[PDB]
């Protein structure tokens, strides 16, 4: 898979599950046009989400749905979503995971690129 | 001051200085309207952003400029830019610190929430 | 394997390959019996350090070398290592994940904890 | 004040209040000796450590007692305890500032490097 997010519990050391995922893609005009969404999985990871002929070059938003998240545990969290923006595919198709450790208060992403 | 945002460089161990810092707040029709702006001092520190009068409840994001401060450093990074998305609460404490570290291919942001 | 350790560079945003990694365990008499080592591989991962036999309840300490990791890439950084410790096996056989994200003058490290 | 320590609390977006924090330095035959210790004030920060003098270069340990933090907030916490361990340099800035991040199963740990 070209884009993949994982995301992690801080609190339960655990995947975090069930974590509803949105990808936009900067159009023509400058909007957020909706390019794919999902949801992570028992293991905490989103696959599935493009293929290597749809995710072009250009500006995507993955939007992960950290506050619906938390309040489903009890908790009542500072952030509304965690968003991660970047240039993709710019020098040529890569693979890109985001990974996202969550905290109520705190959230961490990191991108681990790499080039079939 | 009831927002400030403090900015931490993760490879130089360094407060980041001359960030570009853009404050929104969420507008009845779903825009992002600006609401204040600047750029991080010598201590990577941003203050004076709003006053308690305009700090009402509402939503906000702040806008960090990571990929200007890390071009200038000549560091190719991951993110356009870092966001904070929050909603001010007139229920918990009256101090809202956004604290951002910052690294090429990764951040982390926190809010602390003092008084 | 009921212990692995994987490595991220936040700075490259890749796998961290060939870092050397220790880990002790508490002994009897109060101090830090080596009991496996390895390096990362070219995913960032360290799998086959025990067996749920060997991997009895105790307190461990994973120790990853991060100065080396730093200093082959030219960057002198701040940490010498990165040092992980915990008790393990306290309620029964768990697998363990010892995620460490590095920066020259900052590193995270994060716990999965799965009950098999 | 050479050496500073700050404690944040990701779970509750606060300081870490009275958390214990052991310095060691490291002596000639590899061991540990004690050389300062505190607990976090209200503002989570621990100063008055040591002093220009006594800080000279070496191996140090901090030591952040996260574990007992937690259990102090009934939540079950996967550390024993964050150990930061660095060398301080002369050839470097003069006042070192340890930040931690806390979570009950991750934390992070920066070093701020100023003057
Ligand atoms: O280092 C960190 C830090 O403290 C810094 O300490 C240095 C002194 O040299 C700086 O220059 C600067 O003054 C100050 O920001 C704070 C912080 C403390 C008190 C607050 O009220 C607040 O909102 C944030 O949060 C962090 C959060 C991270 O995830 C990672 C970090 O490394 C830090």
């Amino acid at each position: 898979c070209p884009l993949m997010v994982k995301v992690l519990d801080a609190v339960r050391g655990s995947p975090a599950i069930n974590v509803a995922v949105h990808v936009f893609r900067k159009a023509a005009d400058d909007t957020w046009e909706p390019f794919a969404s999902g949801k992570t999985s028992e293991s905490g990871e989103l696959h599935g989400l493009t293929t290597e002929e749809e995710f072009v070059e250009g500006i995507y938003k993955v939007e992960i749905d950290t506050k619906s998240y938390w309040k489903a545990l009890g908790i009542s969290p500072f952030h509304e979503h965690a968003e991660v923006v970047f240039t993709a595919n710019d020098s040529g198709p890569r693979r890109y995971t985001i990974a996202a450790l969550l905290s109520p208060y705190s959230y961490s992403t990191t991108a681990v690129v790499t080039n079939p």
